[PDB]
């Protein structure tokens, strides 16, 4: 498994192949420069993302070389016992034995349980284990060629004196795979699968996922395998002994995947709500004209161009790299292009925004979002609201680029007390004018009457977008799938045929006028009520899903519309 | 492996020279000259603490002392010791191994003892903890200085937090002396970047040191070696990208790995210092695009702050005595000297105000960087309400107990008008109940930059300062300063093709295989930029300074200028409305 069954994390592999693989085959290249090359890593991130996978793949891609790189394991707090001087005696002969087998690695795991923050508010035994392990990582004599690797979820409860250079000195991050890391993950765990899956749905299964992560994508593919067995042999669930069965007659088809997509929740959505979903396809030919102008405007206010791996960036050539100037020109153009970006979707009540906000918020992959709205700002009663505001700002300031997102800003100013509006408005000006954070907001009161604090923010005419209601020569495309359904129904719709019952073997032991009428009857409607007509006459199609005569339903759905204006 | 050389004798230590001389007065010169110590009939003392933030030179000062005495001349002996190894399961042997230790050292009369991470060994004697820890400190309290003299054994301790040890151990006679390594400030980083590059065959030029000293603002001694070993490791990646993507040795000419300049500045973007992993330092220098708008006002505040609290740097005591003493035996010439530079200061306070976006939040955290050797902590909203466990008043108490420690320091509060509208009234009184009960001579400041301008401010501020010399009001930018601000833009509008770094695209590099081993319309625009911008504050000026760079970014490589002016007027024509 020599680094082949790990997808997406290409950049950290080349940074890892200089600590254990490349002082060892080229020792003379480190003796000109008189250096250590360093011996510490630290892994941190959200749960289920490929953390302990790399520490297993690394110790499997070293023993297959006959170079004899021995290593060790830990299981959290495991050098801890009831006797007095026992808890430190293990840590002496752990590092002692590691020296006498000189090329050696040590893997801790969940180091939060072992080394907390030193304070006088706890027992004294947790101070001695921290103070000892801090001391023999670099004493006044060296520790030999010993590489230390740790991992945890919350990288803040470890002691800050244990995060110095010389001890850990290299922090990584596994940020919940974005778009096409999921394309490679879902093709690793479905490798052989003898009628092999084509490319045209592996690019489709990636797009439906928006935050499964590397631990849930294996559970998606292993559930669709279990759904395929139930399709071909239902007799297996109704026995106790073995049966004469034959493999190599089961094929994972498309239906086994999509029925496994519907009944599975991912890992990070079981507690929270995760506000992002794409546009509804029935809603598409009414808002995509207004959608593209917003996506084109946001490129100017925050360019979010991707990151290149360094081995594909140094492979080019460049003639003039000696001067102190022209080095302060590459990142300078990408620095003052941005200056405090902000945006709104203001307009009338319900003609837009509530289905257009989370359409934008699922495009950016690249990022880390938050939500400063209700139901997450006051959903606990232990702290105040002036403390839960500060805790989110401490998170959004790291892991740039980021997005602050508030839906329904108009009621948001009438509910929070006034000593919390000032606290939120204070932290917006402490951070500098050049970092890459955004500020989305969605209002419902139209222009020239909005609240006098939304004018103190956003301070421009570029960062406000009006939302006028739609363009009569586009509504004839909105009802176009309906008129393709009022045309005759020879069970074109799914239904009408009570299909079949499968017999099982034994398996022994071993149309002109209403189209005009739809036009000069609404003519001023908003989309909030345009869904109502689409959700009214759609019931009329369901009740006539099996009749065979079409000159009569079209008089029903003109009777259905003639009282709706009333 | 490869190892490091054990030939370090007081030369690989930069920026610390006061402590080397005091350390040389304990092991080297009671022995070479014993005849001049009974002439005063004295002890000369034996004992040292080492306390400070992590990674500032505590080891590689104790380590260098052993190599400088063992390689000097015969003979000396020394005992290593880890954190806490002198305690085990059975009842009394934690005290047996300690009594074996000092007895063995006494039989080898010139000797020193290294205690490392002493907080695991001797905590504060209290009844809330199990008393085997109170026992082995008590026998160590009596073994250092008891009924019989211990001999010539010197004790050295290292500590990150110098407050958890017992106060009966810091008595003079047992430890006698405390040091403090203060996170190397400005000029110490010039040498501490120079020692670690005793250097490569293209030796590092002097003009970028100090330039890496200026960019560093709180790295320290540990991570500055990590900066140099990162850029050197980046150079191997440049000159041989075929070193990866293989398994065996290939071929190496280890001479074409000369380090260029670009590897340093690329390595500065990826490194984060050890002090800012959790918190955030409130200091950033002036941005070079903004400097001709504020440089006149920056030196004016600097000139006023020199008379309020002088903080001028002082010297090591060996260089002081090289100046000859004049006729001096009476303490009347020198009793002025302590009366002076004590009564020259009187409650130094300061406050910066004006209209919004007219200066401050930029020059605020800029004077906090230009002078060093002082302690900074921020009484901010993100630091008071940060902890949800304890009360809000206790956090104001626990910071005043810290700033009355070591040095000249600074109480720094941004945006004071958003203050007093968030905190309760019972906390505002408490913070005002500590500024008065400290004396009128401690060198502690009260920096506070503020909102909405003079004669409109609620009067709790107007008795805290209450003096004409301790308030400052900015103004709008003048006419003759604005045309200097837009000068690099209009310079960049002409010299198009080979100047912008987006012109000729970079070509591919070939790879060897490496086998195995055994002015026409310009002045219309120039006059247009004035007579349209007469009353702008300094923050919305930065809008148009940003709105013009997007224009040239789309035109990064197009030729035929005198066709790129026609879009800039309709930009600025939109702005006044
Ligand atoms: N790209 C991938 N391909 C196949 N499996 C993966 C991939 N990424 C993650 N996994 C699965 O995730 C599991 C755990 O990995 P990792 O420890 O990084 O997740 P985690 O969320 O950190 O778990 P924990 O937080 O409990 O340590 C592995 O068993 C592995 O099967
Ligand atoms: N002047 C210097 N030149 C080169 N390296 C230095 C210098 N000062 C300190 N260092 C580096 O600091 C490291 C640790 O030294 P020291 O133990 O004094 O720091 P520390 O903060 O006390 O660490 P700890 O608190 O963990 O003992 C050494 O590895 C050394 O490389």
């Amino acid at each position: 498994l020599s680094f082949e069954s790990v997808g997406g994390l290409d950049n950290y592999i080349n940074q890892l192949k200089e600590m254990v693989m490349l002082p060892l085959l080229y020792p003379e290249i480190f003796q000109r420069f008189n250096m250590q090359p360093p011996r510490g890593v630290l892994f941190h991130g959200p749960p289920g993302t490929g953390k302990t996978l790399m520490a297993r793949a690394l110790a499997a891609a070293c023993s297959s070389e006959n170079k004899k790189v021995s290593f060790y394991m830990r299981k959290g707090a495991d050098c801890l016992s009831k006797w007095v001087g026992e808890a430190e005696r293990q840590l002496r002969l752990l590092f002692e034995e590691a020296k006498s087998t000189q090329p050696s690695i040590i893997f801790f795991d969940q180091i939060d349980g072992l080394a907390p923050v030193r304070s006088s508010k706890q027992e004294q035994i947790h101070a001695s284990i921290v103070s000892t392990l801090l001391a023999l990582m670099d004493g006044m004599e060296s520790r030999g060629q010993v590489i230390i690797i740790g991992a945890t979820n919350r990288p803040d409860a470890v002691d800050p004196a244990l995060r110095r250079p010389g001890r850990f000195d290299r922090e990584f991050y596994f940020p919940l795979p974005d778009r096409d890391a999921r394309k490679k993950i879902i093709e690793i765990h479905t490798r052989n699968w003898d009628p092999p899956v084509p490319e045209w749905l592996c690019s489709m299964l990636a797009e439906k996922s928006k935050g499964y992560g590397g631990a849930d994508l294996r559970a998606l593919c292993t559930e669709a395998a279990l759904n395929s067995i139930k399709r071909t042999y239902p007799q297996l669930y109704r026995s106790t002994k073995r049966l004469q069965i034959d493999p190599k007659t089961i094929k994972v088809k498309v239906k086994d995947f999509v029925m496994s997509m519907k009944r599975m929740i991912p890992s990070s959505e079981r507690s929270s709500i995760s506000p992002s979903k794409p546009l509804s396809p029935e809603l598409k030919p009414l808002l995509n004209e207004a959608f593209q102008d917003i996506e084109k405007t946001l490129q100017k206010l925050m360019p979010v161009a991707s990151k290149l791996n360094p081995l594909e960036e140094v492979m080019y050539d460049d003639p003039k790299e000696n001067d102190f100037e022209y080095q302060q020109r590459l990142e300078t153009f990408e620095t003052l292009r941005i200056y405090k970006p902000r945006f709104l979707i203001c307009g009338r009540k319900g003609l837009g925004q509530t289905a257009l906000g989370p359409a934008i918020l699922q495009q950016y992959e690249g990022v880390h979002v938050q939500s400063f709205d209700m139901s997450t700002l006051l959903q606990d009663s232990t702290q105040s609201i002036e403390t839960s505001i500060i805790h989110l700002f401490l998170e959004v300031r790291r892991h740039t680029p980021s997005i602050i997102y508030i839906p329904d800003i108009d009621n948001w100013l009438n509910v929070l007390p006034l000593t919390a509006i000032t606290t939120f408005s204070s932290m917006l000006e402490r951070l500098d004018f050049s970092d890459q954070i955004l500020f989305l907001a969605l209002s419902s009161s139209p222009l020239s009457e909005l609240h006098p604090q939304l004018r103190e923010w956003f301070s421009s005419k570029q960062s406000v977008y009006s939302l006028q209601y739609p363009t009569r020569d586009s509504i004839i495309a909105f009802f176009q799938p309906i008129l393709e359904l009022i045309k005759a129904s020879p069970t074109e719709l799914p239904g009408g045929i009570p299909r079949k019952r499968r017999v099982l073997p034994e398996l022994p032991l071993a149309l002109t006028p209403l189209k005009q009428l739809l036009i000069d009857s609404t003519t001023g409607f908003t989309v909030d009520q345009l869904l109502h007509l689409h959700s009214f006459l759609y019931q009329i199609i369901w009740n006539t899903k099996s009749e065979w005569n079409r000159n009569s339903v079209v008089d029903e759905c003109e009777r259905a519309v003639k009282e709706f204006m009333i």
